[PDB]
Order: C-alpha cells, then structure tokens, then sequence
C-alpha cells in the first residue's frame, strides 16, 4: 500500500540508537557503494565536520527522505566484513522494520 | 495526581542552574536516544546557533513541555559514560524533583 | 554530439564501486603517467592521507571532471603489468560505458 | 562601451553551472596568484565552512563585481595543469562571454 | 540475557588500561587471524599513522561493537607466544568481565 | 562541606596557564586511564583538529566539570614518566588548589 | 583620578585598525592566560563563527569594559614570541594610550 | 619613513605567487631559524594539515605582520642549500622590493 516507506523511518528511528554499530562503515564500507543513489557534496560536507557520531547521525538521516531504504542492508550482508553484529542486528533491524511494520497491520 | 508533571519543570527550573555539567552531552549523548521521542528541525536549528550554552538552555527548555520528564534521567545512568557528577546530582535531580515534589504534599 | 563525456560519469558512477581492483595502481603506476594532465597539488593533498582507499575515491573522482576519460583505461593496458582482472574489467568498464552509452541512443 | 563588464556576469551566470569543472582549483591554484587583486579576509572564511561547493560559487561569486575579469581564464591557460577540459570551456567560457556579448550587438 | 555483550565493554573499558601489555600483538599475531570477521581498510588506515598506542586503543575500540568479543582471548591462548602475563591477565581479563559481569546479577 | 570543588576549578582557572608542560601527555599518557570515567566522542572530536593546544585547552576544561579533580593527578604521578617537572608543579597544582583552598577558609 | 580606564578605549579605538598584527595570537597565546579574568562561553562562540577578524575585533571589543587593560601588554612582552612588531607599537600602544592620556591633560 | 614595512607586504604581495620556488623549506630549513622570533603553536598546526601549498601560503602570510620581513632573505643566502633558483629571485625578490619600493618614492 506504499506505507511501509515511512515504518523504516520509524524502525530507523527506533534503530537510530544503533549509531556506534558498524556506522564507522561510513569511512570503512558505506561511501562507495551507496553513491550509487547517494549525494555528492554532502559527502564531503557531511565527511569534513565530524567525530565519526555526527556523520554516523548524518549519513543514516538522509535515508528517510528515499522510499527505499533496503541498501545499508544489502550492502552490509554484501562485502563480507562483518556478517553478525550488524547482521543479526540486520535481521533485528529487519525486525524493528517487521515488527514495527506488521504491527502497523494491527 | 497527574501534577507532578509540572513539579519537574521546578525542579528544572530549579536545576536550570546545571547547564554547564555533562549538558554537553547535547554533542556527545543526548541528541541520538531522546530523539525517540524528540523534534527534528529544531535539533538542526537548536545545534546550528550556540555557544553551547544556548542549545544547552533550548534542549532543557524543551523538555518541560512534555509530562514525562525521566529520559535523560535513564540515558545518563545508562550508556555508562559518567555515573556520578550528574548521577549524585541526578539523584539530586531526583531529589531537586523530590524536594520540589515532597514539599508539594507539604 | 558531445553528450558522452557525462555518460561516462554514469559508467565511472556505476564502477565507482571498483575501487578495490587495481585502483592502488596509483602507487604502481597511475600517478607517473596520468599527470601529464593530472593535478599538482592535490596528488600531495589526495595522497597524504588516505588509507587507500579515500584517495582511490578521490583519484577516480576528479576524472568525471576530465572530458576524455580515456586515460586509466590506456595507461591500464599500457605499461603491462595487469591485463586481466581489469582488463576484461576495462571492456566492461568500456561496457559499463558501452551500456550506459548505448543505453542513451534508445 | 563599458558595458560589457556587465556581461561577463550573465555569462558568468550562464556559466555558474560550471561549478563543478576545474573550480576545485580555489585549493588547486585560484587562491595564490588571483589575491594579487583579490580579498584576504574572506579568503580565511569563503574557505572556513564549504564542502568545495559553496567556495566553489563562492569564488565565483565575487567575480561579478570586479570590471576586468580575466584573471581566472590568463590563470587557467598558464600555470599548465589543465589545457583542455577548462579551456576548450574558457573558449567557451570566452564563447560564453562571447555569445553573449555579440549577441547584445543583436 | 543477549546483557553480557555490553558488560564486555565495561570489563573492556576496565581493561581499557592494560593497552601496554601485548597490545603489539597488532603486529605480532592479531592482525592476521582476527581479519576472519575483522575490518580491512582501517588496517591500513589503523596501521598507517600510530605509535603503536592509537592503534592499540584503535584496535581494541572496535571490538567493543562486536557482540561476542572472544577472538583475541582464544588467538591469545593458541598461537603460542604468551601463556601468562596476558594470560593470568586475561584470566583476569576474565576476571574483568566476570566481575562486573557476575556484579550485574547483584 | 562539599565546596571544594568548585575551588579546583579556580586552582584550575589559575593553572589553566600551565597548558604548555606535560599537557602533552593528551597523546602521551592521558586518553588512555582517564576514559575510565572520561568522554568517548569528543576524544574522537577533541582530538581531530588541534595543535595539541586547543585539545590541551580542551581536555583541561572538561574536568572543571567533574567533582573529583583528582585523576590526572594520580596518574601523572604514577605510570613512571615525568615526577618532577609535573610532579613539583603538581605538589605546586596541589598549592594552587591548597592556596585557593586554604584561603576560602580565610 | 580613575579616568585614564575610558582613554585607553580610545587608544584601543585608534589602535583598532592594528586588528591585523598579532592578534590571531587569540588562537596564539590570548585565549590562554587571559582567561584568568575573561570571559567563558562567548570564548566558545567569539572562535566559533570567524575568519580570525572579527574574532580579532571581538576579543579586542571585549576588554573596553574593563577597567584595567592592561594584561594582553604583559601577556605579549611575556611568553616570548613576539618583542617588537607588537612590543614597539606596543610602546606605541603604551603611546596611542600615552599621547592620548597625556593629550587629557591638556 | 617607517612606511617600507608595508611595500614589504606588496612585494610579498607581488611575490606571493613564489609559493612554489624553495617554500618547500618550510621543512628544509625555514622552521628551525626563523622560529628565534617566530611562532610556536601554529607551526604546529600550521604543519599539520598542508600539501605543502597551503603551509607555504601560511607561513608566508604571517611575515607580512613583521616589520623587518629580512630574515628568511639571510636565512636562504646562508645555510647553503640553494643560491641561485630563489637567490637570483631573492634580488628579485629585493627586487620586487626595490621595485615596488623605489616606486613609491615617484
């Protein structure tokens, strides 16, 4: 029904905490890929003015604003690195979507 | 009877005075938990102009609005970080609240 | 029709993602060459501090500037050394150009 | 008749679009030799708080109020670097100007 | 409890201090097997720029995201080399945990 | 009579001066025990962008905060290191808390 | 008579075009020791926002207020660095104050 | 006439585009002497963040300040290392001096 787009956000909000959680992936794994879709000057923006906490807040932000919001995941599960303590994480931030999502059913 | 609520912005108000201890957290603690339940342009607004005195005044400021009042409270004694000159004053928060509250009962 | 010096972008923004591939070639090989019309500056600046991998990111953006785009990609095959691994990689990079290219003939 | 002056602005405007072409030079090679005539304070700002984008336009910017303009493009041209993706511009940067300016002719 | 995994921090946080007692095990065997699930181009970036104390406290700190954190305990066991300053250490090191972890009961 | 410390911060106020000798130790030896009850973020921001000045400011400053005062202290006395040219001034540190102490007294 | 404290406004006035010479000494050796008696917070917004002129006036600005005036003198001629292209105009400075003091006389 | 200090600046000013011609002792030897009278922080910081082009331009814009603006002229015709590239320039450099110099006298 095109509503889920905006429980990610909530999920993301309620998974908002989980800053200090493989975000560091900003420098290590996050720019590269996600450019694909992702800003430009922000980057260097976002990049120049931060301890690591702020761009972690930033680069997470931004990803409300899409509808798709599937691709931190994707690419987290992708490129190996780590495969659990974001990953079964994912699966809870799969969950904090799915339970946040199919509450919404009601 | 639903008139604590108010005690607290005293007890803030009494506490107002404490917005150079461990408020910093606004940078450092605050910003990424409480914003489960807290604004969004505001937090770039409230951080885009201060000193860190101001944002320091706005982010208590804000807080008396709401009923609840406890979060900081249970984001200071948990994410571990400091644990007694907020907490011994936290307690003394819980007591600027007790005492404010207490007295009430008169 | 001069509309391809962007599409190039594209390719470069759908292969940024091989940053991991013969892109440390700006250690063996690509910084010699490519400044014939390559920064100054910068190449101190872009290489001072980086892990590898920002300065890979960096290199390769500032080529999307750059009309041609021609050069890596001959310098690549040039100079032995690696003719493989991106080199079929540079016919699909010549893909990637190729497909995006082709793709906007429609 | 003077008025040409005014021109190089909308060129310039026309031209502002070109934000994102050998403009990095603001850290690559404008700054130094252009603040023979140039500002000294702003400099310290205009470079303080942008991501390349801002400094970018900012730089620019400035431009407009100057008559002569035509320090960017004798600077461009000389000092090596790039001889191509600017300058076949600058030429039509100057085509720009010059588009414009024979155009006023009508 | 899924508790114990932050306690580790604590207990790490704890052990925070000993970053001098085969720390340089960074070189001497960590690097190596810990990459299994560890990061890849922050070794670089970790490596590149320490006296081998940044790195030390680097290395460590991001165990603390990891849920399990009991990898450089089991390579520190095997591998030979020291069995006993860092081992009765880490027996303390197991202490470290075990207390604050065993405290958390209370 | 719990006045004491505030006073270490005058005694700090007046010591502020001495940011010059073994402030160093930022890098040297104070990161490190201090996080026991220190600040994690800003140790990431703090330390970024600093001649080793700002950061000695910085670090300094923090602790006016904090009611103990009392563990740069202890661990510039232990660890080894310097017990003179600190230690001396620390015992002096010590006198511009004892001055400023004792006087309130008065 | 106490009203040589409003002439060295006047002297700090026709000695406020010198905002270019030793004055980013705020980031030097100014903010320092001066703030033994300075302010606290606008330190952290009077840096926060400058391109190190107004910053420059700013901190000038400030110390009109004052009665004494008389510590960015023994704080220049002291701590070494500069003894001349500030310590003779500040003899010069001491003169601005002088001539225009000794002028009140009349 | 105490006004050559001045025409020093334009000269420099005039010969700010030398950024490139034996600044790179600003490593080499510029630090080590000049330091007799010049800065202590900001050599630190002034180093720390540079492709050597930025550093350059600093360490040059500070001399303006200085009245006497003879001291990296001795510094370079001495210490041997190089007596011609910039010592013919140095003339220049007395040059651009002299010139500028003897032109105000008109």
């Amino acid at each position: 029904e095109e509503d889920l787009t905006e429980v990610k956000k909530d999920a993301l909000e309620n998974l908002r905490v989980y800053l200090c959680e493989k975000i560091i992936a900003e420098r290590h794994f996050d720019h590269l890929r996600a450019k694909k879709i992702l800003s430009r000057e922000d980057t260097e923006e976002i990049s120049c003015r931060t301890s690591s906490r702020k761009r972690a807040g930033k680069l997470l932000d931004y990803l409300q604003e899409n509808p798709k919001g599937l691709d931190t995941l994707v690419e987290s599960i992708r490129r190996e690195k780590t495969q659990n303590f974001l990953i079964q994480k994912i699966t809870d931030e799969v969950l904090k979507l799915r339970n946040i999502k199919l509450e919404h059913l009601k």
